[PDB]
């Protein structure tokens, strides 16, 4: 339990469609000497958004893993519920890699890739489908650790099904998520391939998945493009096996995409060889 009176707004960290993350000092002693935390809150007073936010909070609370942002608790002002989590001083991987592209080499990129795989494999064991796997949702803990930092779109698989139908980051979506709104471990694997692309292009704005797909061309055009095996290009200086991994994640057939256990095995091998 966290007291609103002891939660001191420090700075804006990020913003989404219906939420925002802030850096706060949590100090019961009242002299700004306590612990710095990250706080997620909703933008406005809504019921459909609030119901989704409560489900998201219970999803995060249920997760305990080295590569998943740590849940700390909740803060009530009932409405207006706030999610308290650990603050990761280096911020998003999307921004971090854009800022330090000169200093980060392929071994480091493969270290981050492996950790994303491990975090994803753990989601799988819980039957959770992330649905929003992108570098913007990965946070940097330190130079040797990244964590999946947001679960706003995360769904729980039905007990008897390998997919969840929910009626959007379209440039990261698998074809069946675009055509049939079907989300699975396999569509999270497709999105992982897009993350691998993002990392090996060092977040070059002109080479981003929206930039590239729009040049190759909206949901209707993207469906046709993917059906005709239009794909993101090979990033400049890409190691051969990393491009083959991307290609395999992007198979139109759900059943021919690799597993997260196997991606972790393959990425660790490519990294060890270099
Ligand atoms: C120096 N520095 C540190 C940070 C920092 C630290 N932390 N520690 C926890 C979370 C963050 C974040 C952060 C930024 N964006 N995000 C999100 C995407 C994701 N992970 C979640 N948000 C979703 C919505 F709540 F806004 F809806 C966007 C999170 N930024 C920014 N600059």
């Amino acid at each position: 339990q966290f007291e609103e009176r002891h939660l001191k707004f420090l700075q804006q960290l990020g913003k989404g469609n219906f939420g925002s993350v802030e850096m706060c000092r949590y100090d019961p002693l009242q002299d700004n000497t306590g612990e710095v935390v990250a706080v997620k809150k909703l933008q406005h007073s809504t019921e459909e958004h609030l119901r989704d936010f409560e489900r998201e909070i219970e999803i995060l609370k249920s997760l305990q893993h080295d590569n998943i942002v740590k849940y700390k608790g909740v803060c009530y002002s009932r409405r207006n519920l706030k999610l308290i989590m650990e603050y990761l001083p280096y911020g998003s991987l999307r921004d971090y890699l854009q800022k330090h592209k000169e200093r980060i080499d392929h071994i480091k990129l493969l270290q981050y890739t492996s950790q994303i795989c491990k975090g994803m494999e753990y989601l799988g064991t819980k039957r959770y489908i992330h649905r929003d796997l992108a570098t913007r949702n990965i946070l940097v803990e330190n130079e040797n650790r990244v964590k999946i930092g947001d679960f706003g779109l995360t769904k729980v698989l039905p007990q008897d099904k390998e997919y969840y139908k929910v009626k959007s980051p379209i440039f990261w979506y698998a074809p069946e998520s675009l055509t049939e709104s079907k989300f699975s471990v396999a569509s999270d694997v497709w999105s992982f391939g897009v993350v691998l692309y993002e990392l090996f292009t060092y977040i070059e704005k002109s080479k981003s998945p929206p930039a590239e797909f729009m040049r190759m061309i909206i949901v209707t055009h993207l469906i046709e493009l993917l059906k005709n095996n239009g794909r993101l290009p090979r990033p400049d200086g890409c190691p051969d096996e990393i491009y083959m991994i991307m290609t395999e994640c992007w198979n139109n057939n759900v059943n021919q995409r690799p597993s997260f256990r196997d991606l972790a095995l393959r990425v660790d091998q490519i990294r060890d060889n270099m």
